[PDB]
C-alpha cells in the first residue's frame, strides 16, 4: 500500500505513535516518507546482509526474522514479511520497541540525516487529524 501523507499520519497517531518516546507526530511521518516513501512493501538489503522492512525500513537483525540474516534476534518477535502488511499495526509495534532502545530516532538513519533538527510539522500540514 501506498500510503498518503495525511493517510499515514492518521494510522500512526491511532497506534499511539505521537509523541511516543516524545516524539511528535511528524518525526514519525518525515522518518517513514525517507524510509519508505510511504511504501508498505518497500525493501532494502543492507551491506552487512540484514535487510529492511516496510513502512520504518524495520532490520532483520536485531528486530524481525527474514531466515536469511545470521544472527537475527526478532527481538519484535514476527517475521519480516509482517511488516509489508497494508496494515501498519506491526510496524508500530516493532517501532515502539525500537524507539525505546535508548538512541531514540537516531537509530533510523534517514530520520538522522534528513529530519532530526528539521521543521517536521509540515509533514502534518492540512492533515485533519
Ligand atoms: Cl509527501
Ligand atoms: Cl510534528
Ligand atoms: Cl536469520
Ligand atoms: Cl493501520
Ligand atoms: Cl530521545
Ligand atoms: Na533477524
Amino acid at each position: 500500500k501506498v500510503f498518503g501523507r495525511c493517510e499515514l499520519a492518521a494510522a500512526m497517531k491511532r497506534h499511539g505513535l505521537d509523541n511516543y518516546r516524545g516524539y511528535s507526530l511528524g518525526n514519525w511521518v518525515c522518518a517513514a516518507k525517507f524510509e519508505s516513501n510511504f511504501n508498505t512493501q518497500a525493501t532494502n538489503r543492507n551491506t552487512d546482509g540484514s535487510t529492511d522492512y516496510g513502512i520504518l525500513q524495520i532490520n532483520s537483525r536485531w528486530w524481525c526474522n527474514d531466515g536469511r540474516t545470521p544472527g537475527s534476534r526478532n527481538l519484535c518477535n514476527i517475521p519480516c514479511s509482517a511488516l509489508l502488511s497494508s496494515d501498519i499495526t506491526a510496524s508500530v509495534n516493532c517501532a515502539k520497541k525500537i524507539v525505546s532502545d535508548g538512541n531514540g530516532m537516531n537509530a533510523w538513519v534517514a530520520w538522522r540525516n534528513r529530519c532530526k533538527g528539521t521543521d517536521v510539522q509540515a509533514w502534518i500540514r492540512g492533515c485533519r487529524l
